[PDB]
């Protein structure tokens, strides 16, 4: 991992040990833009379909008007270290930043950044 | 009429959507206030598969700073639409998770006025 | 009091729920009127990203069916938990989607009432 | 495609050329159970997260107690043919049905079965 890599892992891992043990509020997401800034958020759990972090984090970041986000990264609480992003998180980075990385643990579960595109292969369209 | 603190939520959830590009998938600023005093703004992620509102990303930001209870929220429409009334969807992860909170709605005049979640859900469903 | 076809709507919904395998995923049963007289059923499909309630499985079912308009719903819960008022998605996807639609919930006697899905979500999101 | 894949494109495709044109209505979906039984459905497009084909026929067969699904499609209306399941989808297919096989297209334009875990690497 590059330098802002170990740094989105590091504000996301923060954010989730800094906020009480929740069911509801469980994962953090940090995600970095062109524009250089990081933004953070935690999930909201809820069967209707109540946002992953990352979504926060695409919000969070559209708020602050931060348009390209290049990099990002899902980090589960309780030690639970780096979560791949589940495929409905895939389908809205793919579709709202295509051109963006996310960290995902690889077969040594050493931690890379892999291209939205190689995580929905025969995508949809 | 409104608390000067409910007053603010319009403020800041005004200048949020008023402070980012025009975009059909970035259409609603919201904001909330914290029983701690902080207020926390968001914009929705419009998406197909349930991105989520704008109430939504609020409440994600207001527990990545450990936000204590909310209890106002509000939607405010990019166009210079004014106060939005929750979806049902938000309703109901409002009623789920924050029971105790209100959302800044119209009345009959097209005052802002604030009412209790469970007004907006009646014969509301309990997710147990 | 309720109609003969929305009566017949509980039971072929609670027959629904009833006939499955007792499941955490599976947990809700639906039927929808159709203008028609056609019944339309389904059970939710619970996930974490947004798994549809039984309702909305109903709506996918009637309309693959070209089913038109829905004039009556109701969900009925596992485990003889009987009639669930629908979830605030659910009313927003129906109020959208069959805006003449009623859906069956329980009354503050707990009698089954027919209620205009306008009702349901007052004050309403209007873009 | 085996003959019974074969028969869930004819069956999702009958199934969205069958309905008026609609843009809250504009997907089917066809699957497999493991006893040979073939359900159906169409999407419910909602901005709240209405649920695609697939989902709808997932409930379809829970409805009939099918038990595991083996295989999927989804069909587009207005001739479009095979579409690959969104992310979405594939997650849900992934958790609840994770012996599946989802049919989409591959290099050449051709129908192929896919195991879905294939469709969602280094899967959540
Ligand atoms: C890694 As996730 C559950 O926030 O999509
Ligand atoms: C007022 As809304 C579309 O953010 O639920
Ligand atoms: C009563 As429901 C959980 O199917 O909206
Ligand atoms: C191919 As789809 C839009 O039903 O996931
Ligand atoms: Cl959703
Ligand atoms: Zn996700
Ligand atoms: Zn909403
Ligand atoms: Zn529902
Ligand atoms: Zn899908």
């Amino acid at each position: 991992l590059s330098q802002e890599e170990s740094t989105l892992i590091e504000r996301a891992t923060a954010t989730i040990n800094s906020i009480p043990i929740s069911e509801d509020y469980s994962v953090a997401s940090a995600a970095l833009s062109s524009d250089g800034r990081i933004f953070t958020g935690v999930n909201v759990y809820h069967f209707t379909g109540g946002p992953c972090a990352e979504l926060v984090v695409l919000g969070t970041a559209a708020a602050a008007a931060a348009g390209n986000l290049t990099c990002i990264v899902a980090i589960g609480n309780e030690n639970r270290g780096i979560l791949s992003p589940c495929g409905k998180c895939r389908q809205v980075l793919l579709d709202l930043h295509p051109g963006i990385k996310a960290i995902v643990k690889d077969s040594d579960g050493q931690p890379t950044a892999v291209g939205i595109r190689e995580l929905l292969p025969s995508g949809y369209v």
